[PDB]
């Protein structure tokens, strides 16, 4: 009998952030073995699915995981020691019926997740496969184009600048390792213009800068002149530009309107769903913009209804916490033409096998799927095997400064060298949702 | 290096309608071990892969294949012979290189077909794992929907009707194994009620009944009765009808119109191709028809146009020899409105690399893909695996007596029992390309 | 330990015809394997053994077969786990203690044959040994001559004809394989033939034709202007004739007489038992016959001794309905010289042991065995493996058109592929029975 | 021969900070696997190893590594392949031969160190054993007390302070686990109090701040401000404060003093060597510092004998740049009573033999070693494994913010929890070249 899963273990670590997370071991009777570890996150006032944190402010400011901990050790392990390490379904199934909450409370989300991506990589170490191999079959063959952060705004700045981030992408390279060296040398030259204007070139958690630019117009246009300081081409040829605007926090619900005056100034504009759409229009006929993230409010319905009739031809538009990875809502999105494109985030649903089930319905639509990085990260790669695996064509992935973002790239670079001749890098083509 | 390829071996063998096909064996250094036999099919005027045949008028009226089992003997062998057994892609890629021609017919794509089956089935055994696991990974879990031959009609009968043959669906079911039920049950009632009447029941190449009706209504409302005979309700909530047209056999070529005295009688009509959508519109507006095959001639692209704006969100219309499994042909079908489905043919294309290939660009279009059989058959049984491996939702292959045909309903019984309390069955939840 | 039976196992499935039929799968502790699945038919009346049929009108009209899976899974599987695989004798005779009836009516005789086929193809893939090496030693060399139906009269026709089947033996090919080609080349010219007299080409259970001739000897001289046409000789040279007549139907017990209007016109003869044996003296003395089988009744035993007296040095004549494969009725036969040839069905008796039994008894007296399908059938090939086993010298294993009837035959090419410079064929001196 | 070395492969890879680096892979015969990761460092005018680079201006501004990779593939692996991997000296001292230089530049120190890391890891899972276990034998017991960064000055900062770094030590804590916490729980007050003053909370290369303080005692007295408010106690019974100097950065080569005004107003003093040690003195009699690092220049040799003489056995002074991990230094260094600790950096070397070597021969001399880290890091953590296996008692390895980081902390808390009871941390006890 050496499939059989012989034990399951917990304990707390640190993630980057320095803030508690939580670690998993899984081991079988030959002795194949696997580790998961959780990307840290939280949230309130919506049907994502529910972290513990231990509530002790003796420890850690309250964050600390011991009460997950726990859990694993003292009820999962009991119920799931005796199976085979190749049922995920029936594993994954059994956990959510011991549970038996909607939002996942009684054991937690993160102790149920660290669980399940173990469980899948002791699997792939019992069979000498790699993980893409495990997950997917055998048609794994497409390299991801990145999208990757430079510039940050909002609530992550001091700078006048209403969005969140600002990004590019290099559609226009022969293959990802290319890609990955036109994204650095860009990088390289962003610093050396801000070195001579006078401006901090530190970094926050993503790994980007945030600078005091005069404006929202002039951020835009110091990463079009780094593009050309770098010796490439701006549009479809070469290095193009996209904008998380995370627009539900400029909102107001009483007054039901888009308010710039939070993060501009007194003389910043009140501009109504109509004018949100008018502003987005500009923007995209001014400059080289290929994706928009949010956009309007997470309640906006009918503006999300105009917006995509708008602009839904042109340009990707795509939901975050719009849809939160929930197929219940991205069901009523497809229906009513809402988006064309969806954001995936592993802990927001806390199981393997309901992230699979949420990209299978996505494609089937129409629809792109994006794969992403939390805020707090580990040395975990995880994800970067889901997006080859699905050859789902596009990933958010960070910046091009610091371990827990560099940590994937370098995975990727492993994948795309083990594939040999059979590798594929579409660059521009990788919009299906477009080129219709 | 126990996973190395240690010998591949070919032989001649017959098919079900009694000519020579071909038959494949691979091994490993382990001693894991697959077979594969190749279904017969070709045809002339679009570009399918071509089959090698023997031109010797002396043995089987110059059917036989020969030529083909030297090509695998002397030819293909020592170009795999120390592979690993699970490298699919690369052994995929190697056999078309050495072939050098874009129809496949130096080889013939019935020796390359035959050793893509073989390799793939011996990969399963070393590993010790179900083939749709294999093939698809490890979110497996939707047994497909059966569209089932009934009646024929065309060049495939004698009575006076121009549609090639008729299907029912039943979509009302909660499980596979129910709706397998309700097919057997409609079939035997149809029995009695022919011999009632005094016609025969002998039975056709896919073991439906072909008898002398008067024309398409008496044979539609045949049909009706046995389902009233059965106790089950027509319709969406129980089952549904559904037609084929081998549009081309009666379409003139030169007059440019669709003539039907063909094989109807001389006082029947001659359309033009609006009077076809008008027609098949009328059959629509009076029957519970789901679903419509090659409808349209081959090259009338424009008529395609007007019963895909006419009808295209109502039923499903689906391309056969308008595509011929080529993604150049569907490309331009996406491109340009053309339809809302895809019928695959495994040895239309002449590897497994391809055929994934297929499956996938018509599902990021919003099309359903529906996996098929040929006219001559084999008691091999794959393309039951296909379908699972693939979540489709959809299987085409015939009735309910021969076993060339219970064969492949076997295999489904057999991986929903291994399936258990995972197993999903999506009745009208399937048409995904409609219901929108 | 590694060859005790672990476990036992049964399922539901279908047959060709599209009936409930009975499959079931054995293990080893080392996980080899086995699986046995049964060919369909029962009777009443006659010492026969009995199937268990479910009875409820709600499923299948009462056809479907779960109490004999129950019976498999929850009384036989307790008592045979903890046997050695190999134990064969033991292991059936086990069984036979356990039911404890006469006719094996408590467990059924479906349920019991299909675990006595799974532990013999278990057993073999644990020695690794081929299941003809198996069963019979290494003397198993002989490949059998081959007796094919293709055209159908009496109640499995419209037609004016009383005999029930007739048959090609192609007895002077010099291999199996140039055997199989004579019998198929005559095959395709036959249908041609039927085209250019607009008669009906549809075909029945076992895989053949059955036109509206203008009587018996129509038939007989159609079936040789095809063997001419096809370019072959008739005769022991080349190919020859036969019958079954399937005599108890048309048998008045009150009258005690045999009478041809049943399937012949109110100008149709009466015959007693020595018209009987006139009338098929005078159709030997017309064609190249070899083979009689029935052209008595069961209980004529009277008309069998002077049948016996005026042909058995001349032709072959086979008991079926006769005997029903039963040792008791064969050992009465042998003594009052009643046949000199027995056909075996492998359902009628129940297990394996009992079965090689009969045959081992009929060759000592210096009869022939013939060993034979039945209507509903499976993918199952066990039966060819019994023929080269025992090398019984000839078969029954129906038309040149199904897949239920062509998957022995390409196993036979299999056996005779491996045997190499070994295999051996008779042609016409496998009639020991005759040649005396 | 199941130990034998049967494969060596190397790649290009990138660093945080986003720059070209190195990876080496290794197997045995068995199939044990190791890879290393080499981290990015070189210095100019002194003898450290050399690393080689491509000198191609046109890939990442020349910092290119495909060269190196070169020597690995093409040299290195032909002269490795055919030892056992246990041997780790035999394999380190064949490569330093193999090269023929006394600075390793002929295939650069890179190639060399990555070839002898991944042979270790190989070795220790070929062993099934811990790595610190296979590098130390059976007594390795002390988890490390760790120094951590948490200010910057200098080069690194853009306040007038010329010391490049400040750190906190946890010295009256019982466990390693709880210094961690004391660790994160000091770390955020800080971040507390720079946001309430107005300051910037980005953060450098090794995840500490960089505010605009207005001199060295403002940043002193913050770091006191948010011990208080973490609630522990300043000195040898809770949290101890320690300094890093590159004062080589100031000094005056030519007037042969140290100059502040570099790095300072020009008000700022202008220091002989005594002016230095009677300033460093009325630091260390104001505050609770434990020790200094760099304190004097390279070649101030008599300086560094009266900064040893006046505050030798008070504190601990630490030689970086005044041994560069060099024997010959450090032999130099203890004949003329010169310091009391040497910084150990495992790439300014370039084996794993010769820094063994290192940490052996100041052990004997009653000087502190302590292990470190580079500017440019990667996800490898075999450093951590380096302070157990040597029982050694201090590391040095940046502040609590970023995964380059947290991945080294995060190895500490695995082997402790796995050492058990037997596991110590000795706290203010490891200052043994005090305490005397």
């Amino acid at each position: 009998h050496m499939s059989i899963i012989t034990d399951v273990y917990a304990r707390e670590v640190l993630d980057s952030r320095g803030n508690p997370t939580l670690e998993v071991e899984v081991y079988t009777e030959s002795g194949a073995f696997g580790r998961g570890m959780v990307p840290s996150g939280a949230s309130t006032g919506e049907h994502e699915a529910v972290e513990l944190r231990d509530g002790d402010k003796s420890r850690y400011l309250g964050l600390g995981t011991q009460k997950a901990v726990d859990n694993v050790n003292n009820i999962i392990a009991e119920a799931i020691i005796g199976y085979d390490v190749r049922d995920q379904q029936a594993i994954d199934r059994a956990m959510i019926a011991l549970d038996g909450t909607p939002n996942k409370g009684k054991l937690g989300a993160n102790a149920i997740l660290g669980v399940s991506i173990a469980v899948a990589r002791a699997a792939a170490d019992y069979l000498e496969v790699p993980l893409y191999t495990y997950l997917g079959g055998f048609n794994t063959k497409v390299l991801p184009t990145p999208m990757m952060n430079i510039i940050n705004g909002g609530s992550h700045s001091d700078a006048p600048i209403a969005f969140q981030e600002f990004m590019i992408m290099p559609v226009g390279a022969p293959t990802f390792k290319e890609g990955l060296r036109w994204g650095a040398e860009v990088f390289h030259a962003l610093k050396k213009i801000l070195k001579e204007r006078g401006l901090v070139t530190a970094v926050g958690d993503e790994g980007g800068f945030a600078p005091k630019f005069e404006g929202t117009e002039d951020g835009v246009e110091t990463i079009l002149k780094a593009i050309e300081a770098a010796g490439y081409e701006a549009g479809e040829n070469g290095i193009m530009i996209g904008f998380d605007c995370a627009s539900s926090e400029f909102y107001d619900k009483e007054r039901k309107v888009y308010d710039y005056t939070k993060f501009e100034g007194e003389g910043a504009a009140v501009r109504t769903s109509a004018e949100q759409v008018d502003y987005l229009e500009e923007l995209v006929n001014k400059y080289p913009i290929i994706t928009i993230e949010d956009g309007m409010d997470e309640n906006d319905w009918d503006g999300w209804k105009v917006l995509t009739e708008r602009l839904g031809k042109r340009v990707q538009l795509v939901g975050d916490d719009f849809f939160v990875t929930n197929t219940e809502y991205l069901a009523r999105g497809i229906k009513e033409n809402a988006a064309n494109s969806i954001l995936i985030k592993v802990n927001q649903i806390g199981t393997l096998t309901e992230t699979f089930e949420a990209i299978e319905m996505a494609k089937e639509a129409g629809y792109t799927a994006v794969v992403s990085h939390r805020s707090g990260e580990t040395e975990d790669s995880t994800i970067a095997d889901i997006a080859v695996a699905t050859n789902a064509g596009q990933i958010k992935t960070g910046s091009l400064s610091r371990t827990d973002r560099i940590a994937k790239y370098n995975q990727l670079l492993r994948i795309e060298d083990q594939l040999g001749e059979v590798a594929q890098y579409k660059g521009i083509k990788s919009f299906y949702n477009l080129k219709k």
